[PDB]
């Protein structure tokens, strides 16, 4: 009874379009899908913020993700900068994480942002929901 | 007593661009700064091939680095795959490391490569040099 170990340290990334309108997710590494629940084919295409609804089914991102962080991250792409900071996100089987997210972007060959990277470190919450 | 604690998980990255010869590296996060030694000024537009010398002098490859899968890394950027292996690496206070490396390529918004992404998981071994 000690098997199917992880042969890296798990790290989480997530790449983005950044020409494309709304930053859609093009990469995901297999740590993502593992720890989130979002297979790739799920997610591929789609913006990043679904992570902020509860569930695959919420409609709503969940009154508790704090909005204030949110417009942080939003005012940090808009502007072409890193972005480093913690929010609540929730796994596919609807499971709270606290995600420090560190957001990078990437310039391509015309000193224009072509790709973001994302990089997530989930760690378990005991918050309350309701 | 117990401080200067990282907030995330220590991983280790690199961005090269795929366009430009011989995939330059443009972003280090400072994980790789930490564990390899090196500053984000010593190595941006260098080629990561600098980590199979043995510290920041000598200018040929180490013996001891498998000139196999230094050539099968070689392969699947050329096939523009991901290449997934183990490769001796070293600090630039010359330290040994098996570095667990993973590539993973990343298209432009175009169907051409632009960018490939990095991920080191550099590992402690008592491997002798001599
Ligand atoms: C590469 C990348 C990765 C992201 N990863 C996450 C994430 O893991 N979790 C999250 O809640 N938001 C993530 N975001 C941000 C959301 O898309 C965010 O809500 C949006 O960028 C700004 O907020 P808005 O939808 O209200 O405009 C990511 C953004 C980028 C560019
Ligand atoms: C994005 C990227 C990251 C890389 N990181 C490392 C690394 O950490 N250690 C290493 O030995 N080689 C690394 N390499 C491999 C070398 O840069 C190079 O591609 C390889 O040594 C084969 O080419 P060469 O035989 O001309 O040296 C990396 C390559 C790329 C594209």
């Amino acid at each position: 009874p000690v098997g199917n170990l992880l042969h890296t340290a798990p790290c989480s990334f997530v790449v983005t379009d950044a020409v494309e309108p709304d930053q859609p997710i093009i990469y995901v590494n297999t740590v993502f899908e593992m720890v989130t629940g979002y297979r790739a084919e799920e997610v591929l295409g789609r913006n990043c913020r679904f992570l902020q609804c509860r569930g695959p089914f919420a409609k709503r991102r969940h009154p508790l993700v704090d909005s204030m962080v949110v417009s942080e991250i939003r005012k940090c792409i808009d502007e072409g900068i890193e972005f480093q900071g913690e929010l609540l996100n929730f796994r596919k089987d609807g499971s709270p994480l606290m995600n420090r997210l560190r957001l990078t972007p990437i310039y391509g060959d015309d000193d224009t942002i072509t790709h973001i990277i994302g990089i997530q470190f989930f760690i378990e919450t005991d918050i309350d929901l309701g």
